[PDB]
């Protein structure tokens, strides 16, 4: 009943799990899909969904989140936002649970998406966008999309309170949160956010000319230098959303008593981040990383090193996962190599697993969609900067996926690392989609060598 | 009052959808999955479940009904039937579709469970059983069960009328309908009962030293005769319910807007039936049949020739599928080929679809549970006497599966036949059972 993990894990939470120098990274890899966790309940109606998941843990508790829908999935339409409290405890028998501790659906009607949700001193925080318009008419619009700042304590009341978004995104013409868990750090909780910048606009116009190029390993574009910055200056301005300029940026927020205190918005150089897109914003011992979902050219996982001054952040050169790869319409697939425009791929995130001893990450865990193209296949496996390790299919090749997004943590009494991976999975005859947890225990081959 | 489906089924619903006596009944075979149906309801709550799913088509409309659970699945839980009277339609794509006109949801009180529904001309015809304790307590009690006959007509109502158990099956400890389908003939509706016979019961007294045997195609049991023919007998008498002989019955009802109008309880002799289990009367053509689950040591689907008379049946030595097989517990796995004492196996009907000139039965669809012992892996096919044609499977190796009804018709329009295959199937990672609608159309290598 302790408002805190259980012993077992206290010391195993946020921290760098693995350190090894010598051995491979992927000679690390995910077992069997161990003890099925039911923290994450499941659509309240049958025709219903449940989408959108956002979790974070720190070393007292952990916070979810997801979006429910009664009738269909169809984002044009109503829904519920569903936030939790909870830690992890064992049972006698030292099987692995995440047990709620409080937990709230909001059932109110103000429209709630692309919620985010970090574990703070005082709680739950969470970061959503309010709308009753369409996505690609909110970057027709020419207001800033309403954001809120709300926080489930442990007391379990919540509250919540509007940004002024006004003055605060006075740039934008559409701004979501990335849906990925937010960090806390120094006294404020960080947002991942991306959406649309009013062209023109003081932030449009510091973005100008600016973009970067990552490249695939052992796999060169055969497109010529003159037109690869070409496209990837495009890349920025994707056909859909009508030539305005995707942006990536970061929202730093005081956690306190008031909620929605001091926003600050960071927006990183487009020299540094790709086309804005869901993401993350995580701390793995030391160190912080913003993931950015590869909704450009680029397939393979990015995880951009985070530094923080006061209330804004600094993004470094991303860390590339080659083989942890994300489908994709073309030229984005999974393979693509060659900067393009384009607004598809899928939300995977990669968690930070080992580390060196200089604590330069190594490789990481995370459930990526093994397909070429289409939103399927999920498998969780541990990468490196170039391969995967063997994979643990979540289901068969059929199972459609639309978020993975994984934290992985150790049970410091038997020093056993795990991976929680929470997927929003569905069949094509079974239902719409669903959330649902799988815990994995990190294994390593030591007869190999 | 007939809503009727769409001119384009005229003569073509209940009818022998195909008549060869050339082509090899396997050459014929299902296409992929051509759509997935939205009249059947997914169950009220993400946590809950839809099972035991029933269905009849008569020429004018469908019958559909199956049980909910809110939570879980557990079959010792409170639940509610979920009836509905729709029609086959088809868009001007001319893509096919059943439209559900009237549906109740009985949520009362009382445990409707094992349902069976029949598509009558005044509209459809439930029966049901009502519990108050479970399986095995039910066949300990010295009461038979109680049983209910109901109707949601085409008006969208819903009457029901209890029938008198107490005299219609004295001689019954336990009686439930056998969920598949029930048929309009003769002026009533007919529904497969089962259940346990009271020890020393007229019924039972009748039954006494009955027993039949049926072989596999080329898989002759080795057993010497005495002891199959021991193994045989004792089949209708499992360990399971303490040796109440299990017994198939039929149950045909006057049909009538007066519900549980004239009952008459059919039990045939154990010397063509094998242990009582689920199953479904059926109507194809001028002929019907009896469908029986394989609950006992046969494993091959079962198809009864069923000839009414004056409110009474007939069985008559049953049609076989060798590769429609279903899993089972040892040693009444798929593969068993002797007699022997169990309950087991899976409701998978197969729906008469191919015809000799004269009308002899060769051919069936139907979605068996491609498995040895477990109850997994649904897969469609076309199946004769010996084998079966190439197949769809529903879903993974590891899909779930606990019943599948289907019923075949044609598109007279496109003279298309198409069957609708009904499965109760659960996966791993997406919650419990529910029923889902599968629609194939029948091929050939012709
Ligand atoms: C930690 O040690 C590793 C040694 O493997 C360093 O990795 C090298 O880093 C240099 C410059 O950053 C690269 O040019 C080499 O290609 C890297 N080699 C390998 C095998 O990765 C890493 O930079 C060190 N990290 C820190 C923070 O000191
Ligand atoms: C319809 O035709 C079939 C095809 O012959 C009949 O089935 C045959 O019946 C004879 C009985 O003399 C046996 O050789 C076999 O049972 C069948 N033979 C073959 C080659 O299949 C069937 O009996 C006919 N139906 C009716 C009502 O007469
Ligand atoms: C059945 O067995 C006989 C031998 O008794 C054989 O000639 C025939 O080919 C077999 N049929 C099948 C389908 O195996
Ligand atoms: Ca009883």
């Amino acid at each position: 009943g302790a408002p805190i993990h259980d012993p077992d894990f206290i010391g195993g939470i946020g921290k760098e799990l693995i350190v090894d120098n010598a051995s491979d990274v992927t000679s690390f890899y995910p077992s069997a899909f161990q003890e099925h966790l039911n923290f994450i309940p499941a659509p309240t109606t049958g025709s219903g969904c449940t989408r959108i998941p956002s979790f974070d843990m720190s070393a007292t508790h952990y916070c979810y989140t997801h979006n429910v829908i009664l009738s269909g999935c169809r984002d044009h339409s109503h829904s519920h936002q569903y936030l939790a409290l909870g830690v992890l405890r064992t049972t006698a028998t030292g099987r692995i649970f995440f047990s709620t501790l409080r937990s709230i659906s909001l059932d109110d009607t103000q429209n709630r998406k692309s919620c985010s949700v970090s574990a703070t001193p005082l709680g739950c925080d969470m970061l959503c966008s309010k709308v009753t318009e369409t996505e690609e008419e909110d970057y027709n619009s020419a207001v800033p999309t309403l954001m809120a700042h709300g926080r489930l304590g442990f007391d379990g009341q919540y509250h919540e309170k509007d940004l002024d978004v006004t003055t605060l995104f006075e740039d934008w013409v559409a701004n979501y949160p990335g849906v990925g868990g937010g960090s806390f750090i120094d006294g404020r909780v960080w947002f991942s956010v991306y959406g649309g910048l009013k062209p023109n606009s003081p932030s449009d116009t510091v973005q100008e000319g600016k973009y970067v190029i990552y490249k695939r390993y052992n796999d060169t574009c055969p497109d010529e230098q003159d037109y690869q910055i070409r496209m990837a200056k495009s890349s920025y301005k994707p056909g859909r959303f009508g030539g305005k300029r995707i942006q990536q940026a970061i929202l730093s927020i005081k956690v306190s008593t008031s909620l929605g205190e001091d926003p600050v918005l960071t927006v990183p150089p487009n020299t540094v981040t790709l086309m804005g897109a869901e993401g993350r914003i995580l701390t793995v011992g030391t160190s912080h990383f913003l993931y950015q979902r590869g909704s450009s050219y680029f397939s393979p996982a990015l995880l951009y090193p985070m530094t923080v001054s006061n209330k804004t952040a600094t993004l470094h050169s991303p860390y590339t996962f080659n083989a942890f790869t994300r489908p994709g319409s073309i030229p984005c697939q999974a393979s693509a190599r060659c900067p393009n425009s384009c607004v598809t791929g899928v939300y995977t995130d990669p968690y930070p697993l080992i580390f060196y001893r200089n604590h330069t990450l190594r490789g990481v865990f995370g459930t990526m969609l093994d397909s070429e193209q289409a939103r399927l296949n999920p498998a969780s496996a541990v990468f490196d900067s170039t391969s995967r390790s063997r994979i643990t299919r979540v289901s068969s090749s059929s199972t459609k996926a639309a978020y993975t997004t994984s934290t992985c943590f150790k049970v410091v009494k038997t020093n056993k690392t795990y991976c929680l991976s929470i997927a929003e999975i569905s069949n094509t005859l079974f239902g719409e989609f669903r959330i649902v947890p799988l815990l994995v225990e990190i294994l390593k081959n030591d007869g190999v060598r």
